């Protein structure tokens, strides 16, 4: 029922690992992209020019991933330079409704976070419309660098360290944490403690700005795309602590913990990834039309 | 020149190991005071009857319990059921002049105080006539329980552990430390970390009271025996820091620091041990005294 | 179907949390008696009359199950709650405060709710490192254990009074132990650290002790369903905590077998009324009427 | 025999503890200098006009962060708004001769690598005018993050952690330890090992250069002041080995470690600060100066 | 339907309490394996003459190692000096056909691995016809004696240490691990790690061949017994990799590490414990017998 | 006055870099032993065949600072011969010895003195309880952390792949140094940078057998005394068990050693005579009463 245009993409295995791995995993995203659209909306049609065009079909086989519930309703065809994909209607009998491509949906099973599936989102929204050392460590004032922690990661804490850039990685991994933690029980994420070690390994005191950094933290759990069931539909519930951790002499830089209070209905990370063909062009539907769909 | 009485005293090797140890160290130091009296002033002569009456001579302690230096000095002697003792006057010759049977001058060199000898405490005052993580330590307020300190026992830092009664164990202990560290470089002691291993364990809190025992502290040290050479003669300047230590939730007990500033001059722990025969009598000099005729 | 007189109570959010928590939480358990006990036998209403007089409702903690079978109701000086009869749709019969049924899964020792009794009863209608530790006989102070917190063994903390902690502490252990696999639990040990702080020789008397816990223990509710009823079988052992080659204390350890049937650590927290007042029904009455 | 101007000071205990601490250690530093090109000349006065002109002496303080050696040759001395300093000619009866402000001559004893100060420099110049787990550590390729190593620092491994910055940390600490090292026995300086814990941290792989901080090091090294006492008056012996340092799944970082052989006779890490007053103004004698006045 | 005969055997609870253990348990896995068999084929009769013929008369007891659920077949006869058992046809009204003694199929939960029972193996054959950290511990190349790694033993990974002998030890301890491994999620083996402390010891260099015991591992990997239900019938994919672990100067052993992939059907660790009586002799089936009568 | 015959010598620095080191320690072990008695005897003069013998002069190796002053090098044809000039009783030592054999522990290290610290040694000769807490403690856990640290009383020594050959080996050294220095404990099979037991493999040791063993290796020490009484020295051995999970799977081997009123080595004093057919090690009793 619908065209859709890739454009320039490289087809084949050997040459796909042999090609430049941002522009592969581009062009990847753009067909996932494309087959989520025609799954969600009817059937449809994908096209793209080869780019390697001394390169033919058998030299390819299975390639640049599929994922296996997609694999079950397209199709491959070959036509002179183009190259097109048959999608058929996404399959409304595997229990979950709309093909989705990543929920955004995170929870905290023992000692991991993970995005949960399509099913797993599914009794999730179906569940949703029906420690003390922890509090302790987080309560604290002044820890110590390279203090180990008896707290051990679970289901309530989890250490992560910080990267080079200490406003980019709180900004990149506090969403998933925070999504998780709200959707299961809660708990604590503390940053500059090395989760396989439970050492302090605090971030420079020169290389952070604690109310700028706040004013983030702020604004990005704000930014979190929530979804209610309940009638009085309340925001989220975190508060910020800026640990000391001191060496020696004096202070050397701060652990960057924050605390994240279980959560009534849904919390996303961001917009969850699923796609229409709109009009003209393939729209990723908004969280509203999403979980909605969901139902 | 004089007669001393041990009084009943149990002679023999066998006997004497075989015998209440609490009344063989009371006759025994009983022995040792009256030695060290005829010793410093003119020779004399002690006697004590038998208490093991089927004993025989040459079967006695070579030394009871006597240091060296005396026993070349002394002369056994058996008649009937009294047993003498020929003191003879204490030689000058080996360059230290009193006899003294403990200086009670500590002194820690690396990791251990120690108590000088005549000639290591004549030669301190005779020179007596003519950290930062440490420091870091001391100016904490917060230990958590079973912490690892990585500051290591030193010529500056003296770890001890805590008895079952905490006023008789720092009332026990203090004097020799803050003698120790007040004769060298001084430093700071910490009562509630075991040394081996460098942990935090400090007294329960219910069995303490903080105003009591700095109290306490302060009497203690004040009483402590001071003799100077210098201008001014100032007191010995301390610190006594409490340190609180939780586990988990919240407090469970302290750790008693105590920072000893370097002293001036020398400090004692007690009135040096050592004896003279005045009016006919065993009588320890006192600290004066001892100090002045050290020379 | 019944009167109940709490008596002098205080009510509302801020004047119960400024007010003593000692007093706070015995009136709080009254009323959960009184309402556990109108709940399970027929429907009730409770009096109160409020001791604040000038503080009236909307100038607790009460379970939210219950909070579905009660209605508030303020009349002048006196506050009554109506008590509806125990709804037997939640496929659990008569409501139970505590049900003073421990099972330790992983590493936490838990006391059941209704539900997981429920099922848990219906169910019973029809390591090797840690031996090696309880076989010892001299630990060192200090000494990290690496045998760590499990299903079977469980570290627990000295308190300030060793008779008082282990006399506390010990049933709720040996019931979890004796509903679940069994297991060792060790008095003396940190279990966040795993390290060997025996409680002061001083203050422990060890034959003496030895008869508290076996007092302790087979004084401790069971029930059964099989056919021979035997006891809980336990077994103690003091061992000694050196250090710098000299005895410390002791790390007071206690092995549970894995139980038949049902342990309890207290008389199960249900209660019922009789023409007299509340009154908490025993043993063999709540483990025959939940089923 | 010869004036000297600090200029704008700020006397006074309570007043030098209330101003800008930077500004206090340049004017204290500009005293020090000053006293020291005195003493090693002759005998000389200073001056300089008092900043807090209403805060007079008496307030003025026996506080000024002074060696006490210095102290028993000056002698102070208050008028209107200028002070002055009497220095008398440095006292060679003290068996050292010339007063240094510092030798910057660093030894390491046991567990500290320590400046020498003007008698141990002196014995020491004087005697130089007549492990294996170490070695396995600097042969080592790759370390994993926060790995704690069993070398434990001694008179020939000393471990130090790096700053924020790394170029300015291993170029400002390193001369007193290669100093320290090549006076006494010689070892191995490890750059990102925490001393008191010995566990690896190192500095992150993006905040360094390999071959343009080794460049660094070969310049800062060489450029060290050396005085020999020997016939074949040799370089001094360094060689730089970076450890990779791992966790999970790949490098985070590099410590940077350093192996100095002893050496034969002394190493500085800069010229040492003692002052002479030439002509018009104080100027610090230069290494040879120094250490051939101390011979005598 | 069928005589088996077990022959000399001691019995009495005490009086095989009191006997040589190995001859103990060889006389009990008779019993076990004859026992099977009868209750695989067709109800049967075992016979026993007592070796201690004075010491058997109900002074025996239900002790002796049989599975309950076969217990519940077996019927006990005393007839003067031989013992008989009657063994009724096996259930098969416990969803589960034929008595296995031992599965031999293995997996890993958690920490543990562990041989399925019969009901476990149903499932999983039913089931079968329908890290990170981990792997840089792999890919590494040089352990230092006594560190202390941060993996921790998982479903993924397993510490063990060696015995006395090396190729003893990995060639008797290996096929558990592998087959275990196969079966759930795959995952590695470390054998010179001690579990409980997760330290480095490994073999010492003198006892170990590494080519030699790389053909062994290889010849005891691809001679475990492997079932399939899938069209392709592949191999077990597994890596091997011999860490090498120095102590101050220079190489000290080895640590032997293997990967093991997850498998698409089921893998064993030895030919299945079931066992038949074919034509008048106890045989025990092999595996695809067993696995195919499972069903 | 003495010819005295290395032989068969392969010489060259380049070469002897490049020559098996076996033979080259062999070699170059028999001329230091003949400088040490050249030296000790009188005046006198080596002489050897060179191996290499396209290999000649133009193209110094492993001898002791001390001794190098008293040779003097000398290449002619196919043959080599050494000056040694009588050993300078104006240094402060008497006799040119080797290797003192006599070992003391200073701090950490154990180590064998020297010339001069032998001879302050033997002259001033004329004129802790955690570590005994360790050694009565019968039953170590394997991987322990023992909280004791070496010291000037304490040493941890690991095992080899030989228990007898290793312990054989390293105890007499021990032994020395403890019994000239205060005394002290030796525990074999704890690693010494981390201070965990690891037990020696229960089936690798016979408790009886080398508990045999090393009474003979003490017994057999050389010892020299100066007082009146002359003991022998005092030593207890105890094998300290070392479990993991389940039961018994070691020992580690601990020995203390009391301090010695004299002196003890751990083998004959390496100080060599020239007797009129070769070079002849003096023994102990002569070495010590040289050195006086
Ligand atoms: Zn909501
Ligand atoms: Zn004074
Ligand atoms: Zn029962
Ligand atoms: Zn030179
Ligand atoms: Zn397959
Ligand atoms: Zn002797």
């Amino acid at each position: 029922e619908c065209v859709v245009d890739a454009g320039k993409v490289t087809l084949g295995t050997q040459q796909r690992q042999e090609m430049d791995p941002r522009l592969r995993e581009k062009q990847n995203e753009i067909i996932l992209r494309a087959v989520c659209a025609l799954l969600n909306s009817g059937g449809g049609i994908i096209k793209a020019e080869i780019e390697n065009k001394g390169y033919n079909y058998e030299r390819h086989g299975v390639g640049l991933d599929v994922p296996p519930i997609f694999r079950s309703h397209l199709d491959k065809m070959q036509k002179e330079n183009h190259f097109l994909i048959f999608v058929k209607s996404w399959n409304t009998e595997a229990g979950v409704p709309l093909a989705t491509l990543c929920s955004n949906l995170y929870h905290r099973e023992r000692t991991s976070t993970d995005v949960m599936d399509s099913q797993e989102a599914l009794a999730f929204l179906k569940c949703r419309t029906q420690n003390v050392s922890a509090a302790a460590l987080f309560d604290r004032k002044r820890l110590q660098y390279l203090e180990k922690l008896n707290l051990p990661e679970s289901t309530h804490v989890e250490f992560v360290m910080f990267s080079t850039d200490v406003s980019h990685c709180v900004k990149d991994r506090l969403p998933k944490c925070v999504s998780a933690f709200a959707n299961t029980e809660g708990g604590y994420v503390f940053f500059g403690v090395h989760d396989e070690t439970c050492q302090v390994i605090g971030c420079e005191k020169e290389k952070i700005d604690l109310t700028s950094l706040r004013a983030s933290i702020d604004g990005c759990i704000k930014k979190l795309p929530v979804h209610h069931f309940c009638t009085q539909r309340p925001e989220i519930k975190y508060v910020l602590n800026f640990l000391e951790v001191h060496d020696k002499g004096a202070l050397r830089g701060y652990v960057c913990a924050i605390k994240v209070e279980k959560f009534c209905c849904a919390v996303f990370a961001k917009v969850p990834s699923s796609w229409q063909v709109k009009d003209n062009r393939v729209r990723q539907l908004p969280t509203r039309e999403w979980t909605a769909w969901m139902m």
